[PDB]
């Protein structure tokens, strides 16, 4: 019934910097597309050591929804860094709960505009069937 | 060097993966969408453990007891867009899961993975992609600056 989806900032504990005129950094998690409802989405946000990423209910995980915040007007989810710049020993996961879905789903670290940046995509569909035909997919280093 | 691997989990929620009669096999077919992604210098390595094993994390030991070669057992055919293999029944037990990697020349772009019939019209199909949103070829597009991954449930 639900899905959830784990968006890590800075994963691999390294400088991240917006240039002047571009401002904080931002996270944005919606959907391009048929779209993925985020009106019922349940939203933490957890600071850490980049040093520890690779459960986040841990001790080493400290939980700043509050202290961030965001937005959701339905179709996107936008986070502000509050920065331009984060450095290597800090790293954020964000963690996007919601009606399981089918559809493709997007996360970013971009300007609040999303011009510039790096975005990620996941999705999944079922052809036809109901049959228990499952994987799961990612990319890594 | 420069190179990335797309995972795919097999059978990762640890369920009896059955195709009916007329199916066929089940099949995993890895491709792009869109530029697509080149796939013409993939190295592939498929292994065989129980899906117990399977973190959403998919940086584990692929080198341990847990796992096994079996690359030989089930080959596969690349043709540059796409690779497919054959996993040889039409059932696929609980307790079993595989695992396909594909070290591929780092690249922007969404590829997908299915758990399906040979010709993709009954199953499972999962993409996933990055890209780089201005195109700017700077300091953080030489980093990875998030990830993203679906939790995956195992009951």
């Amino acid at each position: 019934q639900t899905e959830t989806y784990i968006t890590q900032i800075n994963p691999e504990g390294k400088e991240m910097y917006f240039a002047s005129g571009l401002g904080n950094l931002y996270t944005i998690i919606g959907s391009d597309g048929s779209p993925v409802n985020l009106l019922n989405a349940e939203v933490k946000i957890l600071k850490t050591n980049s040093k520890n990423l690779t459960n986040y209910d841990s001790p080493e995980f400290e939980d700043v929804t509050s202290q961030y915040s965001y937005t959701n007007d339905g179709s996107k989810i936008t986070i502000d860094w509050k920065t331009n710049s984060i450095s290597s020993t800090t790293s954020y996961v964000v963690l996007v709960k919601i009606p399981k879905q089918s559809g493709v789903l997007y996360s970013t670290v971009s300007d609040i505009n999303q011009t510039y940046g790096s975005k990620y995509s996941y999705g999944h569909t079922n052809i036809s069937g109901d049959s228990d035909a499952n994987a799961e997919i990612k990319l890594l280093s």
